[PDB]
């Protein structure tokens, strides 16, 4: 159904990794991946909606939908108790998903003692993904040979967000708040969900009103990723959705994207990572190098800007007018959960290097020329590559 893919989609970077199908062969694969399906990171959304309908509780203030929703509420609190953060079930079944796929669709470059690295944060929820992922590879061969390592040795390339002090000031008090705050107070419209639960929801604050319905959407994007047989996405419209989905899009995109506001810093600091795919995969095809694959599992905020800076097409824009978002920029489509990029090489019958991006398995487009579409020349995309690195270390240097 139409309807309901749209409502998923309208859970932006919550939204589960979609659906894909199996199918020349590579020579190495490039690879950073998200990690898969998550719980919650924060308590702070399900215990604003929890204290509001308890209080309502005590006024005796709620319909019979809205006692409904707080017994949803409290259950939750218990089963999210001491997960917050964590792999789920469909967080791992993902991952064996993006494995499997890659296995049966370039066998010859796993077969045989082929050698593989992955890297991945300190963070679990990232190491996980990658020994789900890497739990597929070796049971689907166990001869590869495998170097699996992971922590805070990779933040200046994983973790570039919380190394930039003048990207962490920017997230944290920057010029892109006012903006997101102003956004909100036009596009959510709170009194039609809060009719559902409370009595008398015209007397809530404006404020008030907007931080429940808020929170209220933040646990119904995030529990189809936890593996629990609950639901609250039907509470709302597909408008009411469309709505939340785009004040959330337009936070990603402002404070770690190509936003205008934000000057291109979100995007510069992505440079490290990018040097650090180019630097491996020069080396593989002199042959300084005999890997197979490299893999690499973080977070969303690694991928956002990392995509941005190797700037496919629609995701790097520039968009002037904050309303105009959510028309040319789609954080579902760029980071959903267990997001990925994927850099395929191939060598032709005359030698020559040709490279694949795919963004969540599927062709992505550079703006440079190609007379064989989805594949680039290499030495074309290297120097591209190299011309936005450069790029990015000016940006870096105008802001200290």
């Amino acid at each position: 159904s139409h309807m309901q893919t749209k409502i998923q989609k309208y859970a932006g970077e919550a939204m589960p990794y979609p659906n894909r199908t199996d199918s020349m062969t590579p020579f190495y694969i490039n690879h950073l991946g998200r990690h898969g399906a998550r719980f919650p990171t924060s308590r702070k959304a399900l215990d604003k909606v929890e204290k509001v309908l308890v209080s309502a509780q005590q006024e005796n203030g709620l319909t019979s939908e809205g006692m409904a929703l707080l017994s949803m509420i409290r259950r939750l609190s218990r089963l999210f108790d001491g997960q917050w953060g964590k792999l789920s079930k469909l967080g791992e079944t993902e991952q064996e998903g993006i494995a499997g796929r890659m296995i049966r669709n370039y066998p010859q470059l796993f077969s045989n003692s082929a050698k593989i690295e992955a890297i991945a944060t300190y963070v679990p929820r990232s190491i996980n993904s990658m020994d789900a992922f890497l739990s597929c590879m070796i049971r689907h061969n166990p001869a590869l040979q495998v170097q699996r390592s992971e922590g805070k040795q990779y933040n200046h390339i994983l973790r570039f967000f919380d190394l930039n002090k003048s990207y962490v000031n920017y997230k944290e008090k920057g010029d892109w708040l006012p903006i997101y705050k102003a956004f909100v107070h036009k596009k959510i419209s709170p009194v039609p969900i809060m009719k559902k639960f409370l009595l008398n929801p015209e007397q809530y604050l404006d404020k008030e009103a907007e931080e429940f319905v808020m929170a209220l959407f933040s646990v119904a994007a995030i529990l189809p990723d936890t593996s629990i047989p609950l639901n609250l996405e039907d509470l709302f419209t597909l408008d009411e959705w469309h709505r939340y989905w785009q004040t959330q899009n337009l936070r990603q995109y402002m404070s770690k994207s190509s936003a205008p506001v934000g000057k291109m810093l979100p995007v510069a600091i992505a440079w490290p990572l990018l040097s650090e795919f180019i630097r491996s995969a020069q080396e593989v095809i002199s042959g300084k190098s005999d890997y197979q694959a490299n893999f690499r599992f973080a977070h969303a905020e690694t991928v956002i800007p990392f995509v941005s800076l190797m700037g496919i097409e629609k995701t790097d824009v520039q968009v002037c007018r904050p309303d105009s978002v959510s028309v040319y920029w789609k954080d579902y489509e760029i980071s959903p959960m267990a997001a990925n990029v994927q850099w395929l090489f191939y060598r032709d019958r005359d030698q020559r290097i040709w490279v694949k991006i795919l963004l969540n398995e599927e062709a992505a487009a550079l703006p440079i020329s190609t007379a064989c579409f989805p594949y680039y020349s290499w030495e074309k995309t290297r120097i591209f590559f190299n011309q936005r690195i450069e790029m990015a270390k000016k940006t870096l240097s105008v802001f200290n």
